C-alpha cells in the first residue's frame, strides 16, 4: 500500500521553515511529531526532509543495505567548524574510512583499561570541588560536568591539560565552542543566510574558530615538546597510517580531528550526565537504589576498571537518562537507492530521513503507555530491547565511536558521585533544556551534602 505522508503547516514559500522560529527546535519537532505520528514531511526552501519516529519505520531506516548515513543541514554546517571529521564526513568521502581504521584502535578494550587511570584523575578533582564548597553554595551542575567531561578527553585523547576546575568562567575554548555551535543551529532558520544582516554572526564565527584552532596549535606543539610514552588519541592520529592506503593523516584532516573530538568526546556526556543527576534527585527511590549499589561496590578510595563494569544499575540510570533525552538528539540518512519506506512511504534516490531519538525512544509500541516517567528498570534486562528501539548512540558502522569511552566514564562520576554526596534538590528545579543542536537542561543547581567518605589517589 502506498500513503501519503502528513505535512505540517506550510507559511508560503518558507513552507515549514518558520515553525522552527524557536531557540528548542528538537522539542519542538517533538511537539509536531506528536500530533502528526510516525512520519511526517518537512520542507525548507531548497531542502526536503522527513521525520521518523516510530521503531517500526525507522528500524528499517537502519539497513545499512538500504540507506546510509546523510549529513544533517546542521552537520554541513558543523562542517565549518570541524572540516571533513569523522563526525561531519561522507561515508564516501575517502577521509572517513581512512580515520577511521586508523583511530578505531583507540576504543578498542585495551585502550580503554589505559583510560581509566586517568577518567579517575579528573573524577578526583570534581568530587573534591563539591568537598571543599562552603555550606551556603549552589552547585552549577552542567557547568561542572563541563569541566569534567571536557579535561577527561582533553587528558585521555591527548595528554592535555585544561584544568578546567582550576577556572572561574568557562575555558576559552567552550565559549568559542558554544558560540559556534549555536551559529550552526541558529543559522537553519535563516532564508538568504548570506544576507549582511548575519555579516556579524559571521565575524564571531570566524573569531570563534581562531581561538579554538589556537588551542589545538597549543596541543599539537605540546605533543612534540615531547610526549614519548603516549600511546593515546594523539599518537595515533600523528603516527598510525590506515591499512588499505598506507596513508596517514593530512596536516588539514588531523587539526579537523582534534576539534571533532575535543567536541564529540564531551558535549554530549556533559548533558548525560546533567539529565542523569536530574532525574535522580526527582526520583529520591531510584537515587537511594543507585547511591546504594554505589556504597555497595565502590569499597576502594578510588574505583577500579572492574568496580565501574560492576555497577549495572549506575549504567542503566544512564541508559534510561539517555532514552528520555538523548544528548545527541538526531542524525540523518539518505536512501543509497530508490526504495519504499515501512511498505508505504515511496522514496526517491539522494532523499533525507531524520531519526527523531527522543520520539522514537518514546514509541507506545516498545515500552508501553508507561514512556514519560523514569524507569531504569526498563534494562535490567538489554535482549528484551527490539533493538533500533534504543539508539542514543545512532547506526552502523557510522555510528558513536566513543560510546564505551562515554559510558565508562559517566558511570565512573556518577559512581563516585553516589557515593560520597547525598543530594537535595536546592531550587525545586523545573527543566529547562538548552538546544546548541545537543540537548543540555540549563540552570539546573543543587545542593550537596557530604557523605564524608575520603578519597586517595591517584594512579596516573
Ligand atoms: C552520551 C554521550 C554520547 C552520545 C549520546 C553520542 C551520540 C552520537 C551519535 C547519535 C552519533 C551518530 C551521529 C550521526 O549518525 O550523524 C555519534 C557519532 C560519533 N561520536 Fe558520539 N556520542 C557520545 C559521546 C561521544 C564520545 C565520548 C566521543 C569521543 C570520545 C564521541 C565521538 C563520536 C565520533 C567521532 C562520531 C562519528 C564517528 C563516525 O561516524 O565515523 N561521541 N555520537
Ligand atoms: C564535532 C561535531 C559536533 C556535532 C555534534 C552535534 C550533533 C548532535 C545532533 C544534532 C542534530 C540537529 C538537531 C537540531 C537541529 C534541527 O534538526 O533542527
Ligand atoms: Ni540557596
Ligand atoms: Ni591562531
Ligand atoms: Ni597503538
Ligand atoms: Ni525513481
Amino acid at each position: 500500500t502506498i500513503k501519503e505522508m502528513p505535512q505540517p503547516k506550510t507559511f508560503g514559500e518558507l513552507k515549514n521553515l518558520p515553525l522552527l522560529n524557536t531557540d528548542k527546535p528538537v522539542q519542538a519537532l517533538m511537539k509536531i511529531a506528536d500530533e502528526l505520528g510516525e512520519i511526517f514531511k518537512f520542507e525548507a526552501p531548497g531542502l526536503v526532509t522527513r521525520y521518523l519516529s516510530s521503531q517500526r519505520l525507522i528500524k528499517e531506516a537502519c539497513d545499512e543495505s538500504r540507506f546510509d548515513k546523510n549529513l544533517s543541514q546542521a552537520l554541513k554546517f558543523v562542517r565549518d567548524i570541524a572540516g571533513d571529521g569523522l563526525v561531519t564526513s561522507w561515508t564516501h568521502e575517502k577521509n572517513w574510512k581512512k580515520a577511521h581504521n586508523i583511530l578505531l584502535p583507540s576504543f578498542s578494550q585495551q585502550a580503554m583499561k589505559g583510560y581509566h587511570a586517568m577518567m579517575v584523575d579528573i573524577a578526583v578533582q570534581l568530587v573534591q570541588k563539591w568537598e571543599r564548597l562552603n555550606a551556603d553554595e549552589h552547585i552549577e551542575v552542567p557547568e561542572d560536568m563541563t569541566r569534567l567531561t571536557l579535561d577527561t578527553i582533553g587528558l585521555c585523547g591527548f595528554n592535555y591539560r585544561f584544568n578546567s576546575f582550576y577556572r572561574d568562567q568557562p575555558h576559552p575554548f567552550i565559549t568559542s565552542m558554544v558560540r559556534a555551535l549555536d551559529e550552526a543551529m541558529n543559522k537553519q532558520q535563516r532564508a538568504n543566510p548570506d544576507d549582511p544582516a548575519y555579516d556579524e554572526n559571521k565575524r564571531q564565527f570566524q573569531e570563534d574558530i581562531k581561538v579554538m584552532n589556537d588551542l589545538v596549535d597549543k596541543i599539537i606543539a605540546d605533543r612534540k615538546a615531547s610526549g614519548e610514552q603516549s600511546d593515546d588519541l594523539l599518537t595515533h592520529m600523528l603516527n598510525g597510517k590506515d591499512p588499505e592506503t598506507g596513508e596517514p593523516l593530512d596536516d588539514e584532516n588531523i587539526r579537523y580531528q582534534i576539534i571533532t573530538f575535543l567536541i564529540a568526546g564531551h558535549v554530549t556526556t556533559s548533558g548525560l550526565l546533567s539529565f542523569a543527576l536530574y532525574f535522580l534527585v526527582k526520583n529520591p527511590h531510584v537515587l537511594q537504589k543507585a547511591a546504594e549499589e554505589a556504597a555497595r561496590v565502590l569499597v576502594d578510595p578510588v574505583p577500579s576498571y572492574k568496580q565501574v563494569k560492576q555497577l549495572k544499575y549506575v549504567g542503566m540510570v544512564l541508559n534510561e537518562a539517555l532514552r528520555l533525552w538523548p544528548t545527541a538528539p538526531a542524525f540523518s540518512l539518505y536512501a543509497k537507492e530508490d526504495t519504499v519506506l515501512g511498505g508505504e512511504y515511496p522514496l526517491e534516490k539522494g532523499d533525507e530521513l531524520m531519526v527523531l531519538i527522543p520520539q522514537l525512544h518514546r514509541d507506545k509500541t516498545i515500552w508501553g503507555d508507561d514512556v514519560e516517567e523514569f524507569r531504569p528498570e526498563r534494562f535490567e534486562n538489554p535482549s528484551a530491547i527490539p533493538q533500533h528501539a534504543f539508539k542514543p548512540f545512532g547506526n552502523g558502522q557510522r555510528a558513536c565511536i566513543g560510546q564505551q569511552f562515554a559510558l565508562h566514564e559517566a558511570t565512573l562520576v556518577l559512581g563516585m558521585m553516589l557515593k560520597h554526596f547525598d543530594f537535595e534538590d536546592h531550587t525545586n528545579y523545573e527543566l529547562d533544556i538548552k538546544e546548541t543542536l545537543t540537548l543540555k537542561p540549563e540552570g539546573f543547581v543543587v545542593k550537596a551534602k557530604s557523605k564524608k567518605i575520603p578519597l586517595g589517589g591517584i594512579p596516573s
